[PDB]
């Protein structure tokens, strides 16, 4: 059984507010993370029609610099599903109202891990993609998925070793 | 020059944390009410290309209690378009991942208006509905828009009164 | 069983910072309407002696700006008492410490309803009002109320309707 | 040029939510401390018609345990007027609206300074009681000013041996 | 049984934001006394090995204004021991990463108690200072402490008289 | 010209509160990382002598579920010094103050850049480590940094693709 790419899809519109922002008008990168996996959550569940754990955060590349009073954008989908878990991809644009432009300012990467009710790994559907976008994240999933693999591989030994 | 209530319409999905509710394990309408704001003025600016600010707030039912833990999605959407001014509907839906249900949990109306860069309204486009909620909202907007009038006058009374 | 407006009448004064703004210098909305939904749920506390909650936002005027800086006075009073239901309305103040100024600088209307410990709706005092001031929004309260409860069918048409 | 305590006397009724407290259900320390704060600048700013600074926080003595849903009423006043600075005496009391109780959870005593535009300490006026709890305040203030004058002079030698 | 004052000096390193501040750019004091609660209170638990809450702020001087963008450190440590408290002094320095330099901002005065599981005082070891920074918290603590008690006191009577 | 991985090491003690945990008692992935960026940020800046970016977050590992009441120690070091630009990793345990335990509950690495006064890339010092631990971060770093350079261009195609 498979959803779309759409099905799950969650949308996320904000403002960017002073308390947003660092002392140089820009926004905080960990607002930005925090945000991020909020809507990625919300996505991962609906996905899985289940409750979820965030198990890593495989990428944030911040791409433009965010101002205050900058309108976002944030759109999260799952981008490839394993067995019991999801890689979820969240795009960041900044959306300017006054020239109906849209800017990507940060891509990010999350891997949830959907759970049952006792707290064990639960299965989840499969997942296609519909469009030209969804699809370009499909095809690329199953590299990033490698290299998570492989990652967490260096991540065992580091705390294997302390 | 017109737009659809679609070009403007947004959404936000969250989850509802302690830090958003009282005691009770019930959501905060302050919250609740700052999320409505936020969502809407972000609509209005869509939809005026161009600043506003909240003029009124003309209703908000809070017709199902919303617990820890809920996932909300908050639907905005412009229903009507005077000469510088924009209601904004906001829906407020409880979205139940398990069994893929949605129920209405809150409705507000707001008034914004839109400013030029000296802080002065500005002329917006008119607005036009393309599906049957779309249409419900727009059919049943001018009478709020004149009980919105009239309760101007009332607010009028009340400030020469004091 | 009667009480006074000035029985449960509540105040509260609180500076207006940054975290409280917007890109404008101007307070947002969303906030404002946070801090009049806890004053006057304390207020409606006060009154009723009971659990209260949130039947709805009436309304909420917002008249003149609120800049970074400035100190707001809220007054929470009761201008109504139901069976079960309160109207509590509530004005917010730009208080001026340079010039003993104060300016009405928002106006709201609230209503909730007291629960006993079981959840169910509870009886509430009566209220009555001893100065000019409590007495108009005491007098203008019924005509409120009534387009109230006619308001709360048009919000049941629109769930009926979605 | 004088003023009674009452002039300046500012009110806060706050509920305590779950976002104030700690794991034990209990409101954390800096919260309170915060609130405090913000009233007892607003008192301090009405009394000296000037922009002020908190110069140290003399005392917060927590007296009884404060809950998550408690409503507390801060009462700020000026007790005392030296030239250039204030004291200003918060009161913190857990306000019980099912049985009508106040009991003093909180006292607090911080020094203010007023300051003109350009920064330098601003003269303010003399302050005088009124009811008895004001002259309480106002006649034990003796003590608690030579009691911050010697510690402003450990604070000198401790700055000076670091 | 003993504790040196460094097995339980906690420090936090933390960068001041628009969110932190009043509309002066300048750090609001009941921000920074939130902060110097939190990371006392953990220095307490550390070394009572226990719940602890805080009985008394017993001072707060603020030494230096502090700006957006400046970076904080925060050095909580026990500077006394009593049979069930302590007396936990906390530094604020800022923190200059152009030249090297750190200035004494803040210094702060806590007094702890710590709580068996049932919440009632429990004994603490006692404490023992190593460098000369130690020395001088634990030489001078004695004084304070003498201060705080009759302090108490002071509080007890104002509740009675209240 | 080279800075121990000990000169910019920065600690964070804090504990976690009621509003930063989700409806499970477990804290949020988001503010974890919020924290994540801030200490890291410090830690770059103290390294580099100057004003710093966040380019990416490489990786955060999720090892271990942090709850409620739950004391956090964040430790942050620069592990990797390129021309213009640092890796931080930064090690979150979760203190046990009863029994003197200390567990990994998650690392992260970050990618930091240094700007001078106009936002161009600036010269940092080189990174040396003392212990076994900042050894082992330092010695890991090689490969980690190359798998950062062959995604940055997976996030350049993907760009371009959008």
């Amino acid at each position: 059984p498979m959803k779309s790419m759409s099905e799950s899809k969650c949308y996320k519109n904000r403002q960017v507010f002073p308390q947003d922002t660092n002392h140089h008008h820009t926004m905080f990168g960990g607002t930005l993370m925090a945000n991020i996996d909020e809507i990625a959550a919300i996505t991962a569940m609906k996905h899985a029609g289940a409750q979820v754990v965030t198990a890593s955060t495989d990428s944030v590349d911040f791409l433009k610099p965010i101002k205050t009073g900058d309108i976002l954008q944030y759109v999260a989908m799952v981008s490839y599903a394993g067995t019991s878990s999801m890689e979820v991809v969240v795009q960041i644009r900044i959306d300017d109202v006054f020239n109906n432009k849209h800017d990507l300012a940060a891509l990010s990467y999350l891997t949830f891990v959907a759970l049952d009710d006792e707290g064990k790994p639960k299965h989840v559907p499969g997942v296609y993609p519909e469009d030209d976008v969804e699809k370009w994240f499909y095809d690329t999933a199953p590299q990033r998925v490698e290299r998570r693999k492989a990652r967490r591989i260096e991540s065992k030994q580091t705390i294997e070793y302390l």
